[PDB]
C-alpha cells in the first residue's frame, strides 16, 4: 500500500491543477503552487495514487489553492479581539478529481460559501450544528434542510462511517447561486466519478486557521478543522513526498 | 444637464454588464440585475451619460453585481455580537469603463479585496487609516505604501479635491496577487481611460452595510464619501 | 424612421461586442474593430436602434468581427484555380443580440461551420440545397432535415416573407458538436428573444467574398452572398453612421 | 526504454488535455478522446514519458482534439473534384507541454492558421515552400520571413538536424493576429521549456487527411515529416 506521493505524480497534479485553474481565470501565483497544495487525507489515502487520479475510485485526496487568507485585524476594535477569528476573509480553489472527496468535518469559527466554476459539486451536510460546550449562539438563517443523497455515492473504504452524520444533500453546478455552510455544520463534498472534468470550486469564507507573527496572539497554535475519521483529524497536516 | 439615465441606457449598461460577468463565469442569477446595480455617485454625474460610457470621460459611476452578502452571525456566540457587524462575507462583481471611477469613501466596518478580472484596475488610497469611533483599534498588516500616483490621471470635473489625501498608487492586472483594501482606509479607483475594455473586478470583503442579522444592524451606515455630492448618489438611481 | 446609426451608438455596440469577444478569449485586434463590423442588413433595419439592442425586437443587425480570412491560393495547383473560390479559410466570431437575426441568404461559394460560445443559436434552413445552374455538383454528406420550428419566433416587420424557404430548425448550444451549413443552402439565424445574453457563435468557413491586388483576378468583384429579401440583398454593405 | 505509454499515462494525459479544453471553452464531445489524440512522434519518443510531461525536456509528443474535419465537397461543382482535397475545414485543439514539440514536416495540401489560447508558440518554419507534384503552383501572399531563431532552444535528442530547414521563427501569444502556415511549407512549434502552463492552441486549416468523400481521396497521406522515425511515429499510439 503506498505510503507516499512521489515527486512526479505530485509534479503533475499540482501543475496541472494550476494550469486548470488559470484558464478558468482564477490568479494563481508561484508561491500559491507549493508542496502543501495537494492534501491527502490520511496515510490510507496516499492509496489514491496507485491507480491514480483518473482511476475514479473513492479517495480523500484535493488541490487548495489560496489566493488569501486575511485576517482582516487591522482596524478592528480591540474590544472585538476575542472573536475576530470567526472573521477574516479566506479565497481558495479547490479542485477533487471524479470520485474523490473533500472528508467530512465542521469548523468552530468558519464559514463557508462554494461558487462551482468548472463541473459538479455534490455537497453532504448535517443541517443541524453540532454542539460545541454550553454556548449561547446567534442564529439568522439556518442551514436549509436539502434533499437526501441520490444513488451513486461511493464512500472511501474505512472511512464510510465518518459520513453517516451528513444526512442532507445539495448538487452546486456553475451559474448557481453562492451556496453558504455555516460554521459548526459537519459538512464534505465530492467530484461525480462520472464527471468528465474535475471538480473546481471558488471558496470565499472566513479565516482559515490551519498549520503552514500570528494576526493575534490567541491566533497561534489554533486550529480550526475538526474531521470526523481519526486517521484525518489526527495525522493529516504535511503530504508525503518522495 | 442631465439628472437622470434614461430606461434604455440603464437597461444597455446592465445588460452588457451582466452579459460580459456571465462570459467570465461569475455567477449572475435575475435579482442581482436591478435598480440598483447601476450606481452613479452624484446628480452631477448622471452627465456621464450625455456621451456614454465609452466617451473616455472623467466621471464616477459604476456597476456592481452582488452574488453574496452573507451575515455570518450563525453559530457565532452572542458574546461577539457587538463586532459581528465588522465580519460576515460578500462576494462582488464591479464594471469600470474607460476613465471611470469609484469614488474617494472609507468604510469603518469592511473590509476588502480586489482580483482584477480585465482590463486593469489603478488604485488610489490613503496608507494611514482614519479613526471611525473606538480609539483602540487592533494592527496586523498594515496599508503597504504603493508608489506615488503616475503623471496624467484624468480626475471628474468638481470632484478633484476629494482625491487630494488617496496619495498611494498601486495598478492591477489579471493574475496579480490579490490586493487588501482594510476597513477605515480612503479609497478609490478608477479604470485607465485608454482602456480597450471595461475594468471587471472581483471583490470580496466583510458584509456589505447597505441601507436583520441583528438588532444593531438595522440602518448601519458603512460607506462615507469624501465629496458631498457623491454620498447622496448612492441612496437610488434616478432612471426615467 | 431611423435612417443610420450614430457614432455614440455604433461605438457603444463594437466596444461591448469586442469587449465580450475579448472575455471569451476570441482573438480581436483593433483594426477588426471597425466601421464596417456592424452590419445593418437594409435600410429598414436601421429602426432596430430606435428602441436598442436590447428591446428584444425582431431586426436584421449583427456584428462580425474576422479575424481570419485566407484566400489559401499559394502552393494550390494552377489547375486547381478555376474552384479555389470554393475554398479558402475564414474564422469570424458572430454577435447577434436577443431577438436579431442573421437574414435569410445562401452561399454558391461559402460552405460554414457553427460552434457556438454564449447564448443558444436557433438555426433555420432549407435541407435542400438552391438549385445553381445545369451543374453537376457532388454529394457526400447531404444536410440533415432537422425539426420544425418551435413556437416564438417572431420574424422581422416586412421580412417574414424571405424567410418561407428556411422550414428546418435546429438549436445550437455551447458544447455541442460542430453544426455544417453546406454551401447552396438557404440559412439564417437568431438570439432568441428571451436570452439574458447576446449570441456569440464563432464561424469557420471557406473564404468569405465580401466587398472590403485580389487573390486571384478571377475573385475580383465577387459577391458570394445572395440574400432572399431585397432590402438586404441589393443595398446591405457600409454601414451609415451619422 | 520506453516502448510504449502506460495505459494510467495515457488516460491522465488525454482527460487533463480533455479539461482544460473544456475550461478554454472549446467544443469536446467523447468521440474527440480517442486512442490516436494523443500522439508520439516515433518510438524514441515514448521516453518522453519516462520523466513525463513537466519534466520540460524536449520530446516530440501531443495531443490534438478534433472538433470537425468537413470534407466540403457538397455543393462543389463536379469540375473541381481534382482539387477538393487542397480545400475542405477542420478544426482542432492542439495541447502542448513544457518543452515539447510538433515535429518537422510539411503538407502538400493542407494550409493552416494558428491562434494561441493558453501558454506561447513558438514556431519554427522555412519561408520558402518545397515542390510537392504539380509544378506550377500559385502564388499571393508568401509567408513571411519571421525572425531568426531566438538563443537557448532545446531540440530533443537524436532530432536536431530535422529542425536545420525551419530557419524562420515567430513567437505567438494568446490575442495576436492569426497566423497562416500555407500548405508546402516545412513547420514545427513547441511550448517553451519553461511556460508554467501547456500551450494550448487552435489550428483551423483545409481538410486534414489521415489513413471517402471522394474516391481518390482513400489512403491518401498529406503529412510528410523530416526526420525519418517521427513519419512511423504516427501511425497508431503504444498503450500497454
Ligand atoms: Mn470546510
Ligand atoms: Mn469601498
Ligand atoms: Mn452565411
Ligand atoms: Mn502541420
Amino acid at each position: 500500500t503506498r505510503t507516499a506521493i512521489s515527486r512526479r505524480e505530485y509534479d503533475e497534479w499540482l501543475s496541472e491543477a494550476a494550469s486548470l485553474a488559470r484558464a478558468l481565470r482564477y490568479p494563481v501565483t508561484p508561491e500559491m503552487v507549493n508542496d502543501s497544495a495537494g492534501i491527502v487525507f490520511g496515510d490510507d489515502q496516499y492509496e489514491a495514487f496507485a491507480h491514480g487520479l483518473w482511476s475514479r475510485e473513492p479517495y480523500e485526496v484535493m488541490v487548495i489553492l489560496e489566493s488569501l487568507n486575511e485576517p482582516a485585524v487591522d482596524g478592528l476594535p480591540a474590544a472585538g479581539a476575542a472573536h475576530a477569528e470567526y472573521s477574516g476573509l479566506c479565497d481558495k480553489l479547490m479542485i477533487v478529481h471524479p470520485g474523490k472527496f473533500c472528508p467530512p468535518h465542521f469548523h468552530q469559527r468558519k464559514t463557508e460559501s462554494y461558487e462551482v466554476v468548472l463541473g459538479e459539486m455534490e455537497v453532504f451536510y448535517a443541517p443541524e450544528p453540532v454542539t460545541v460546550g454550553d454556548d449561547d449562539v446567534l442564529s439568522f438563517s439556518p442551514m436549509p434542510e436539502g434533499s437526501p443523497w441520490p444513488e451513486g455515492v461511493a464512500l472511501p473504504a474505512g472511512r464510510e462511517d465518518s459520513y453517516a452524520g451528513l444526512t442532507s444533500y445539495v448538487r452546486l453546478r456553475a451559474g448557481d447561486p453562492k451556496f453558504v455552510m455555516h460554521r459548526k455544520h459537519l459538512h464534505a463534498f465530492r467530484c461525480p466519478a462520472d464527471s468528465p472534468v474535475p471538480l473546481v470550486v471558488r471558496e470565499v469564507s472566513t479565516y482559515s486557521h490551519e498549520p503552514t507573527a500570528a494576526p493575534l496572539p490567541q491566533w497561534r497554535g489554533l486550529h480550526d478543522n475538526t474531521f470526523v475519521a481519526e486517521a484525518a483529524n489526527s495525522g493529516r497536516l504535511a503530504t508525503a513526498i518522495a
